[PDB]
């Protein structure tokens, strides 16, 4: 679990959402496996707007902080789950690094600031959503 506060905003995995993120959605993508929820108090993590392909990522699994080296933003097959049908998952990187599902959520982060969020893993691999295309954010 987890999410980013930014503004009034509120970005966590689309399968995590619940029904009080549904009931104030701002935009959604189930090709990214996010959802963007409004909230009443002030967010203030700072999102990236880099090409950094290094980072540091929070792995609840392990309670730890692990550095990675990770790919660029791109379509990845993802293996059928409960929340979706076998599929290409869009603006996500891996990374070789350690994840369990209770996994998603945890932040990526380089020194621009928040990258994305846990969003798939498995194999010794772990994948991110990426945030730093949605300029929006912001504003
Ligand atoms: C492959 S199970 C796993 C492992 Br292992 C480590 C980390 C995470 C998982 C869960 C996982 O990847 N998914 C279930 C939830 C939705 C995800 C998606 N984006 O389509 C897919
Ligand atoms: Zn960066």
């Amino acid at each position: 679990s987890g999410a980013i506060y930014v503004g009034n905003y509120r970005v966590v995995n689309r399968h995590l959402a619940t029904h009080n993120d549904w009931a104030n959605l701002v935009w959604e993508d189930s090709s990214r496996d996010l959802l963007v929820s409004s909230t009443t108090a002030q967010g203030c993590d700072t999102i990236a707007r880099c090409d950094c392909q290094t980072g540091v990522y929070y792995c609840s699994s392990r309670r730890k902080h692990y550095p990675v080296s990770f790919s660029k933003p791109s379509l990845i097959f993802v293996e059928a789950s409960e929340y979706y049908p076998a599929r290409y998952q869009s603006h996500l990187m891996l990374a070789v690094g350690h994840s369990e599902p209770g996994d998603c959520g945890g932040i990526l982060r380089c020194q621009h600031g928040v990258v994305g969020i846990v969003s798939t893993g498995g194999n010794g691999l772990v994948g991110f959503a990426d945030v730093r295309d949605l300029l929006w954010l912001d504003e």
